[PDB]
C-alpha cells in the first residue's frame, strides 16, 4: 500500500462558503431545527427570520470557540486525573453595512418597532436608559455553488446576545460599518447552543463519502408496479419515488427513461402518466445503478 | 427559493458619510431633538450650535461604544443566570484643524468669551488654574449625496465632556491638529445619552425598505376638492398636500399635472391657482402610483 | 467529514442519520466531552524512488484548543485544532518518533 | 436595415483644432462664462485674459483626466456594490516659446 | 490519415470585422437580447441605441478580459486542489472622433439632455462637481462582407460604465479624439455581462461547419399542398417556407422553380400566385438538395 492510498484525500469535501448570509429572528420566533424543506430538500427559511443584508467582504465572518475547564491534579500524577470542562463559549462577528431596522435594534439593544417616521420620513433612534438584554435566534447559512449543485451549510444558534461592539470609524470614502460580536447561549427548549448542518443537492452526493450514513450500493423504486388511468382525473398521474440502501431519496439524482413512450409518459422528475393502455417499463438510472419498474395502463 | 432571494441585499441602504461636520453648543442651549425642519423636511440646525470647522480626513471620526456588565453566576450553571449592564459608554474622537474660539475653549476647558484682543489683535489664552468640568451638546451630522437626493444622518449627544487629549505633534510641513476624545453622558431632561437619526429626501425613499413604518401602497391628496378664486387675494391660491398609507408626506416626490392648464395652474411643488373659472383635474403621480383631485374655479 | 467534525465538536456522530435528502444537523453537546484518540502522523520523503516514512505515534490525544474560524468567500473552511498528547499506560509512552 | 444606416457616420462632426491658443488671467479676474458675444455670436474674450503666444507644434497641447475612486466590496459580490468617485483631476500642458 | 485531414482547416470560418460600430443606450433602455430580426433575420437594432459614429482606424477597438482567482493549496499537493475564480472582468476601448451629445455625456459622466443652445447655437458643457456612476447598454456590432453574404457578429454588454479616460492630445493637423475605456458589469435582469453572437445570411451558410447544431441533410417545404385562388383576394397568394432537419430556415438560400409557369408563378422569395387553375409543381433547389411541393389552383 502506497502513501497516497493511505492519505485518502477528497478535494470535493472541502466546502468554500462562496456566498453567506446571517438571518436574525426575535426570541419569540420558534427556533429552526433544520434548513432542508421536507418536500424536496430545498432551502426553506422558517418565518420570522430576516436577513441583515450585506456585510464587509474583507473582514468576513469570524467564528470563535473557547473552552473553560478546571483540571484536578492528584499527588504523584504529572497529568490531571480528571478534567472538568465547564463551558464551550461560541462567538461570531462581522461588519454589517445596511442601516435597516433590525441591524440598529441589535446594535442599540432596543425595540424600535414602535418608532414611527415623522412627516417627511425622518426618524430619531434614542439609546435606552440602560442597555437591555435582548436575545435573538441566528441562522448563518452559506452556499457553495459547484457545478450548479449548491451545498448549503448553516450554523443554527437558537439564543444569541450582543457581546461586544467594535469601534465605529467614519470615513468619507467608505460606508458606515456596524461590527458586533455576538455570543451564543444554550437554549433549553432545543437543548443546544450551536449546531452545524449541511444540506442541498451537492451535499447529497458527498454525504456517503463524508462518513454519515452508509455508501449507496443499491437503487430501488418504491412504487414498483403502479396502475395508471388513461382518462383524465386525480388518479390519472402517479409520482414515482426512488430510494437507496441508506435511506436517502435519490430521485432528483437519477435519470428517468420509458421503454415505450406512448404507453406511459415519464418526465425528468419521475411522474408517470398513461397516454395509452398497455404495459410499460420505466427505468431510473444513476451512474452504474439501475432500477426498473413496470406500469400497467388501463383505460 | 434560491439563496439570493433569502439574502435580500439592498445596496441602497448602505450609507456613506460623504461629508461630515460636528457642531458644539454650550450647555445652556436647548438640546436638539431632531434635525428635520417641520416646514419641509430640510436640515435645520437649532440656534446656538456652532461648527468646529475642518478636521483631518485620514484620521476621520472614530466612534467607540463600551459595555461594563457584571454577571451573576449560580451553582451548577455554566452560563450566568442574570447579567447586569451598568452603562453604555460612548466616545468619539477626531482631529480638528481650525484655531477658532470654541475649539480652543474645548481643548483648554475654559470659557474664553471674556478674552479681549489686544490693540493689534494679539490674544493670549491661559490654561485654567485647575481644569474645569464643562459640558457641551454635540451634533455629528453627515450628508450622503446620491443622485442629488441627500441623506442626512446625525448623532445627537446632548451632554458631552472632554475625556482625553492626544499628543500634539508640530511639523514644519503640516498644520496643527487638536485631537480631543469626547465622552457622552446621559442627559436627564431629554432622556438619552446618544441618539442616531436619519432624515432628508434620500432617506424618505428608503424609509419603507429599511423597516421603519409600513410600505407605501396608496397615495391620497388630502385637499381633494378645493375651490379657488380667479381674482387675486389671500384665498386666490391653494396648496396641495399628498400623503401615503404610512403617513409620510410625499409631496416633493410626486409629479403634478393639470388636466386643463388654463382653468387651473399647478406647479411642481403643488400650488393651485385658478386662472379661469371652470373645472380642472390635478393629478399627482409617483412611479406607478397615482392620485387625482378636482378643483372648481369661481370668479 | 465525520471524524473531523467529531474531533472539533467533542461528540460522537456515529448515531447521526442523514435525512430524506441527505441533509444532516450536528448539535454541539450540552457539555464538551473528554474524548481521547490515537494519532499517527506519518510523512513520506520520496528520494530517488526510495521513500522514507517517518511517523509520530501518540496513543492518547485530546482536543486541547480550537483556533478562530474565519469565513471568506474566496477560501475554504478550515478547522484548526491543537491536540495535546497524553501518557498511555498500556503502551508505555506519550509520543514516539519512528523511521522506516 | 443595412450596416451604413445603423452606423449613422458623419464626417462633419470631427472637429480638428487647426489653431489653438491658451489665455491666462489673474485670479482676481471674473471667470468667463462663455466665449460667444451676445450681440452677434462672435468670439468675445472677456477683459483680463492675456494670451501666452506661440507654443511648440510637435508637442501640441496635452489634456489628461484621472479618476480617484474607492470601491465598496461586500461579501458574496464579485463586483463592488457601490463605487465612490472622489474627484476627477484635469491637467493640461504645452510648450511655450515666448519670454 | 494524412496531416491535412486531421487538421481540418476551414478558411471560411475566419471572420474579419470589415466594418465596426459601437451603439450606446441609456440604462433605462430594455437590453437587447439579439440583433437578428425575427421577421427576416436582418440586422434589427432595438430602439434607444444611438451609434457613436466614426472612431480611429489605427487604434481600432480593443477588447480585454482578465480573471481574478484564488488557488486553494493543500499540504503535499504541488497543484491547487481547488481554484476559486471570482469574476471575469471585460473591458473595451476605442478612439471616438465625433463631438456629439452621447459621446460628451459618456466622457464627462454627465447628462446634457436639458442643455439648451444659446441664441447663436453655442453651448457650454460643465463637468460635474463629482463624477457620476452612469451605466449604459452597449452593442459592438461588426460586418464582414464575403460574396455579397454579410456576417454580423456582435458583443452585447447590458451594463457598461466608464472606467478610464486616456490622455487627449491636440494637434494642428489631427482631429480631436476621445479615448474611453469602458468596463462591462453584470446585469441581473438579463443574467450576463457580455454575450457574443453571430447572425446574417453569410453565417447561416457556416452554422453547420462551425459546430453549432447538426448539418443540413434534408430540405422540406412546410406548405406541401397549398391552395391559391385565381380570383384576387386575401387568400389569393400563399407564401412557401423551406426548412431543414437542423431547424434553420433556408428559404432565401434556395432557388424556386415552377414546372408550369401559367398555372402558378413563383419568385425567388417563394410566394405562390395562382394565375391559371390547375396542378403545378414548385421545386426549391439548393446545392445538392431539392424539395418538391404540389400547388392546386382553383378558380
Amino acid at each position: 500500500t502506497d502513501f497516497y492510498t493511505i492519505k485518502d484525500a477528497q478535494a470535493d469535501l472541502a466546502i468554500a462558503p462562496l456566498n453567506l448570509t446571517v438571518l436574525l429572528a426575535p426570541y419569540s420566533t420558534t427556533p429552526a431545527t433544520t434548513l432542508e424543506s421536507p418536500t424536496d430538500g430545498s432551502l426553506a427559511i422558517p418565518p420570522g427570520y430576516k436577513s441583515v443584508g450585506h456585510f464587509e467582504k474583507q473582514a468576513g465572518l469570524t467564528l470563535g470557540n473557547e473552552f473553560d475547564s478546571k483540571d484536578i491534579e492528584a499527588y504523584g500524577e504529572p497529568e490531571p486525573i480528571r478534567t472538568i470542562i465547564n463551558k464551550r463559549t461560541t462567538t461570531f462577528d462581522f461588519a454589517m453595512y445596511q442601516n435597516q431596522r433590525n441591524v440598529l435594534e441589535l446594535i442599540w439593544t432596543q425595540d424600535f418597532s414602535n418608532i414611527q417616521p415623522s412627516e417627511f420620513g425622518g426618524i430619531v433612534l434614542e439609546a435606552p436608559k440602560v442597555p437591555k438584554n435582548i436575545y435573538y435566534r441566528a441562522i448563518l447559512v452559506g452556499m457553495d455553488d459547484r457545478n450548479d449543485r449548491p451545498i448549503w451549510l448553516y450554523w443554527l444558534m437558537p439564543k444569541v446576545k450582543l457581546d461586544k461592539l467594535d469601534n465605529q470609524t467614519l470615513n468619507d470614502d467608505n460606508v458606515i460599518e456596524y461590527k458586533p460580536t455576538l455570543k451564543a447561549f444554550r437554549d433549553d427548549v432545543v437543548g443546544y447552543s450551536v449546531a452545524q448542518g449541511f444540506a442541498g443537492p451537492g451535499w447529497r452526493d458527498l454525504v456517503a463519502t463524508a462518513g454519515f450514513g452508509e455508501a449507496l450500493t443499491a437503487l430501488t423504486i418504491t412504487p414498483g408496479s403502479p396502475t395508471v388511468t388513461v382518462a383524465t382525473g386525480a388518479s390519472h398521474t402517479a409520482q414515482l419515488l426512488v430510494e437507496g440502501d441508506n435511506g436517502i431519496n435519490y430521485t432528483p439524482d437519477v435519470v428517468f427513461t420509458s421503454s415505450a413512450p406512448d404507453k406511459a409518459s415519464v418526465s425528468a422528475a419521475g411522474l408517470v402518466t398513461g397516454v395509452a393502455a398497455g404495459s410499460a417499463t420505466i427505468t431510473a438510472t444513476k451512474g452504474a445503478l439501475t432500477a426498473t419498474a413496470t406500469v400497467t395502463v388501463t383505460a
